[PDB]
């Protein structure tokens, strides 16, 4: 039932790590995931479909990770609560970056794409600011910018640089110094005067 | 000769505040320029070639006012040397918006067009962490990130947020806050400890 929608899913995933969506065919998701042509479509309209059910999963494993972590406060000094925080997207999206990659491209092309990006970037950037704002009542950081738009370049910044460097695009920070790349920039725009 | 050339850009310049490039056509472009579609291909082999000189064109501008900036000093503190400097980046692509977004767009498809991207923003990164090095060497910044990789994700962060606000995206920092986001965030990482 959803062992067939599990396995087209499984089949997309391991095929973008070789080759972009438009160089994959229904019927090569068909034939990975052991269905005809026609069964796949009763599971997904097209192959567009399946890489927005697999850019949901992740983007929601993501969310679902930094719930987690809200809720747990790890017991420590404020730049380990940062990187902490920043670490979730960089070992979700970095455990799937062929998805990752992916689902960035067909923001370009498809509106669902769009949307779904759109309404977890505004998630995680108005908790960022509800941070920083707990942070400036609490007298451990300086109210300087506007939080939420302080918030929203870090969080595009952190868009742009975990995926630049993913992707291996020139140019890139290398991926073993991101987190501490964007930790640096986070600790020092929060805290500084 | 050229001043048919430079029809046919401004005449691509116009219609691409109105429309992305896959709604313009050559015939679009022909008639804009007052000439015919055979006389627009003796100046560009396709619309796609148009985008990328009008891309290469405003690139270069904004390098120009980078290097002339770069010879002459503005005589001021810290924080308003690099506004001076974001903001060439802020006035040229902000004076050119949909070339700006058509291009960014064209990256996906245009290996010419992301190697252009490329050389650039290697040049500005590289620019930005001469710039680091030279306030540390002057004791003027502290020894903290690598330059050239808090260079990166500075010039990433100005990449995703100008064009963001920019474009409206949403989320995006609005247009009117987006030069004061940056500045803070540029100073207050390389500069502090
Ligand atoms: C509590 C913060 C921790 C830091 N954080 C992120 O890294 N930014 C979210 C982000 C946005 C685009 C792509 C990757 C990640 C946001 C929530
Ligand atoms: C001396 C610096 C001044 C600040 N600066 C920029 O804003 N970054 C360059 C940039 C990169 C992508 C898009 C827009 C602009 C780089 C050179």
């Amino acid at each position: 039932g959803d062992d067939r929608e599990l396995a087209i899913l499984a089949t997309a995933e391991n095929l973008l790590e070789d080759r972009p969506l438009a160089d994959i065919s229904v019927d090569d998701l068909a034939k990975g995931a052991g269905i005809s042509r026609p069964t796949f479509y009763f599971y997904f309209p097209s192959k567009e479909a399946v890489l927005l059910t697999l850019l949901d999963r992740v983007v929601n494993q993501a969310d679902m990770a930094l719930q987690t972590l809200a809720e747990n406060p790890a017991d420590t000094d404020r730049e380990n609560m940062w990187r902490t925080g920043i670490n979730v997207f960089f070992e979700t999206f970095g455990s799937h970056k062929a998805v990752t990659r992916a689902g960035q491209a067909a923001r370009a092309t498809s509106v669902e794409v769009a949307e779904l990006w759109s309404t977890f970037m505004q998630k995680w950037i108005a908790y960022t600011a509800a941070v920083i704002d707990a942070e400036r009542d609490r007298g451990a950081a300086p109210r300087t910018l506007p939080a939420h738009e302080l918030a929203t370049a870090l969080n595009l910044m952190n868009e742009r640089t975990l995926f630049a460097s993913f992707a291996g695009e020139q140019p890139s920070v290398p991926e073993a110094r991101v987190l501490d790349t964007l930790v640096h920039i986070w600790v020092t725009s929060i805290y500084g005067e």
